[PDB]
């Protein structure tokens, strides 16, 4: 045990937002002033130990672009608690209503803030594994958390978000998110659409391993495209780094 936990009783579970298979998501209260999101676990779908491990990467990673660690109910039926992002899921939110009017602008800007939280985990030299549009959170202000570190690892599946490299060998790197990235971006200048269309699992690997890319998409900027293709190079050290990506997105209009 340690400093993060917190007595069950302090928390009213009020909606239920959402629910993976390992567990649920619900919007509740933090000794009845904080409005928080709890991620509980479900008795069957894995060990405790293991849920736990996403929150223990998440005391050690702290940073305004990745969702807030509050804290922690061990104690089965084990409880997350974390900061609450007013819009949820960044995919759902693009597919939504208020999806279909972002413009260029906004959806770089999101894509800054997302490449500004994996610029932090890469000098902290932790790799998430899933990233994808489903697992960004949207806040008041377009802003947006990067969430699910069930995956994070420090360096010692999502096929259609998962690196070549990384999905045949198991090679995972930040650079293989880098990938997951560029793939991101897809789904932000598709308004969600999803990535390799009409493609399924072997079929997507056997043609990004015969060099296949996902062309650019319409109404997306060639330069922004360049920038997709720089995230898919073969090359795991050819591909950039958050940092860059990151400055390269602020600096975008100008
Ligand atoms: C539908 P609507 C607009 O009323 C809505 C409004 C606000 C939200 N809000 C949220 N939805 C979802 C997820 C739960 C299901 C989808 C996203 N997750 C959220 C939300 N706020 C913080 N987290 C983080 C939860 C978490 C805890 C522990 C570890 C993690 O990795 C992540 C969600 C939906």
């Amino acid at each position: 045990k340690d400093a993060w936990e917190i007595p069950r009783e302090s928390l009213r579970l009020e909606v239920k937002l959402g629910q993976g298979c390992f567990g649920e998501v619900w919007m509740g209260t933090w000794n009845g002033t904080t409005r928080v999101a709890i991620k509980t676990l479900k008795p069957g779908t894995m060990s405790p130990e293991a849920f736990l491990q996403e929150a223990q990467v998440m005391k050690k990673l702290r940073h305004e672009k990745l969702v807030q660690l509050y804290a922690v109910v061990s104690e089965e039926p084990i409880y997350i608690v974390t900061e609450y992002m007013s819009k949820g899921s960044l995919l759902d939110f693009l597919k939504g209503e208020t999806g279909k009017y972002l413009r260029l602008p906004q959806l770089v800007d999101m894509a800054a803030q997302i490449a500004s939280g994996m610029a932090y985990v890469e000098r902290m030299n932790y790799v998430h594994r899933d990233l994808r549009a489903a697992n960004i959170l949207v806040g008041e202000n377009l802003v947006c958390k990067v969430a699910d570190f069930g995956l994070a690892r420090l360096i010692e599946f999502p096929i259609k978000w998962t690196a070549p490299e990384a999905a045949l060998y198991g090679r995972f790197t930040i650079k293989s998110d880098v990938w997951s990235f560029g793939i991101l971006l897809t789904e932000l200048t598709t308004k969600g659409r999803v990535p390799y269309p009409g493609m399924v699992n072997r079929e997507v690997l056997d043609q990004v391993e015969r060099g296949y890319r996902m062309p650019c998409p319409p109404e997306c900027p060639e330069s922004l495209h360049d920038l997709m293709c720089q995230c898919w190079r073969k090359e795991p050290e050819e591909r950039p780094t958050f940092e860059y990506l990151q400055a390269f997105l602020e600096d975008y209009f100008t």
